[PDB]
């Protein structure tokens, strides 16, 4: 019998923030509490389906109009416009001038894989998987995982996260942008940044942008949490107006599965803006040859629903409520586990609870602090000690701020 | 200034059959014909949406259980299983022994990508570019894109159509295949060849089998005509079971993009059968990872649809019957046009045209006959004589016939 052709695979070790999913749901324990995975979830710990977004499908669902034939390999025009004025501003310089393009793409991890793909072919030569790629320290994991497979060879990290302070470490992040090599491109998180849920102020930015323009490195914005950094959207877009108004030719990968709450749609854009309108035509006609060998062509439901909400004035403003809904509910979480956390006396400060933005926070917790809440009080997140706010709940707020005293007392 | 970053990319070369579906649009003449669509078409010329999909989506759009949570990475574990029973049937021996895994994906193109994305990691040793990857002569343009992307340096070419005969090259198959070093990989069609729609018979796959069989060449299956093809889900599924029960490992990639008419919903499976149980596990944890970089995890409406649909025994009962008005109304127009063919008694044999199957057909045009019939009779197909039997309709057939009639008589 000849041997299997599959016979040496190695087992792969799982995605473990979804592998938490799948944990957390097999979890008889009734005390169990999920703050892994950055989903939002009400105060009855419910998933929540936007009002607007409910409003939107039936009207979809209603309409004969709409047949399933396959749609252009760059995706519907009107999701395209829409997204990209969402992150640059119904008035930018970029819009007027036409030197703009968008990719809708398969969520932020979608976008974010065109976008490594056109650069390891097109970008600081044909073919040059060799120049660095820079992500912060720490970030995301599949910022790595993608700029990998894309073929880059040279990946680096950039100092971001301060532990002593607890907070950004502007000074190394500028040294990290002085050394690095021209042409570089630097993976930036717009806003609410994942998992330190810590972001530069405007004045910070300006200093970034600064040494960024000198040695001409690439900015590539990952625009995931658009409004949940303050619950406004034309806030969370600052910084990357900003780099627009300053000139900077970027890419923007953005993911509408948080603030639309359409995760399981994948809907995303990739936001191109060149120095000149012809480059966007070139650039479009590379990107669609990387699509058609990916997935061909975007699906439809989701766009649909983003292109119809942010199109129509009303929709749009009961949106902006939606959103800021979320991002209140939030703000409330963050006091509460502080105030709780507090009046525990529980060891050191708790200050970076209320200090940071976004759905997460970094709360410090070391990794035997983790696994002793993971298996002892059934509360999962991440080994990083990062924890998703919205997980929270006032029904389990006790039961974590108890767990989590206990954790710093007892494990160290 | 210093120049854009884009500055020396250039434009794309464009793909034929956009433009020609351009001037098709862009033609005043009120008897013009568009042969060289790509998707079903009914006896109006319009898209279809198919009964049973509209009903099912009502379904959903009424049912305020379901949310919008991100889905495993592999997807909806019910899409997965239904898919891969409708390609196996329910009897297969390697569902009962439980080696047989399936991954959602982004239609054919995605299960294609993931499939070739694994085997250049996996397959005949670890990370081997190497190996021959063969597809048919002609073939759908993007079997050699993918797997070019995939990383795979020597793609070759098996014959298959045959110009002189306007039917299959046996011969010339079975000898690419027994020249084929061993483990080189081979892309087949299930059914409804694409172009040609010329398949081997139950007899001839028979022989292609044995000659994969001695010499360990691997089948890849592209299954995306199954029902659509012959209205029998059994009939054009039986390559694919044949070569199960032979005891061949395979990847099968499924779309759901005709024989549901979800072309922009995405719904596509790969199902991969292997020797043994515990290869499956293994397999499985890999594609995670590779899907993980890619999309990270696939959309729900359209598996939502299709697992809907296959699970409940009255909506698959209505689903057969819309397939079969999709697969009688294609046997038609071919029965049709042959008859009329042969009733002007044009020269040479025309059996191919009802010997063929599915939407597409090689009819042995030549490109001077093309362009005759673009330029002259305002008839729209590509230049190597391939035509989609959905563009003829009762009202055109007689044009249509005649038209060709002339093009072989004056032309050749
Ligand atoms: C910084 C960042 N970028 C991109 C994405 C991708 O979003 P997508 O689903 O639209 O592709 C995420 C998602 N991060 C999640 C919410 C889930 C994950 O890891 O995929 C998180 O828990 O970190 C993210 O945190």
């Amino acid at each position: 019998a000849p041997p299997s052709v599959f016979a040496e695979v190695p087992q792969a070790q799982p995605v473990l923030v979804f592998k938490l999913i799948a944990d957390f749901r097999e979890d008889p324990d009734p005390r169990k509490v999920n703050l892994g995975v950055g989903a939002y979830r009400t105060d009855d710990c419910q998933p929540w389906v936007l009002p607007v977004v409910r409003k939107v499908e039936q009207r979809i669902a209603n309409n004969s109009s709409l047949n399933h034939e396959y749609l252009p390999i760059l995706g519907l025009a009107e999701f395209r416009t829409c997204a990209s004025r969402l992150a640059l501003g119904d008035d930018s310089p970029a819009l007027q001038e036409k030197r703009v393009g968008g990719v809708q793409s398969l969520g932020g991890t979608g976008a974010l894989r065109i976008g490594a793909e056109f650069l390891a072919r097109w970008y600081n030569g044909t073919n040059n998987k060799d120049t660095p790629v820079y992500v912060s320290s720490p970030t995301w994991e599949n910022h790595n995982g993608v700029f990998t497979t894309a073929g880059f060879k040279d990946i680096r990290s950039y100092r971001y996260w301060d532990t002593e302070k607890r907070g950004l470490d502007l000074q190394g992040f500028l040294s990290d942008l002085e050394n690095a090599p021209e042409f570089s491109i630097f993976v930036l998180h717009a806003c609410a940044h994942n998992p330190t849920g810590t972001d530069p102020t405007p004045e910070q930015w300006k200093q970034i942008a600064s040494v960024m323009k000198r040695r001409f490195l690439f900015p590539f914005f990952d625009s995931a949490y658009q409004g949940f950094a303050s619950g406004n959207l034309e806030k969370d877009a600052w910084a990357i107006r900003y780099f627009v108004s300053e000139g900077f030719e970027l890419f923007c990968a953005q993911s509408f599965s948080k603030n639309f709450g359409l995760y399981n749609e994948r809907v995303g854009n990739l936001t191109v803006v060149a120095k000149e309108p012809d480059s966007i035509l070139r650039v479009l006609s590379q990107m669609q040859k990387i699509v058609r060998v990916t997935w061909s062509n975007p699906p439809a439901q989701g766009a649909r629903i983003v292109a119809r909400t942010l199109s129509d004035p009303e929709l749009f403003h009961e949106w902006t409520g939606n959103v800021k809904t979320m991002a209140d509910r939030i703000l409330s979480m963050r006091s509460e586990l502080r105030a709780r956390l507090e009046a525990l006396k529980t060891p050191g400060t708790w200050n970076h609870i209320t200090d940071q933005i976004g759905m997460f926070s970094f709360t410090g917790l070391n990794p035997k602090q983790v696994e002793y809440l993971i298996n002892q009080k059934h509360i999962y997140l991440l080994p990083s000690g990062r924890i998703n706010m919205c997980g929270l709940t006032t029904k389990n707020l006790d039961y974590v701020a108890t767990s989590i005293h206990e954790a710093v007392t007892k494990i160290q």
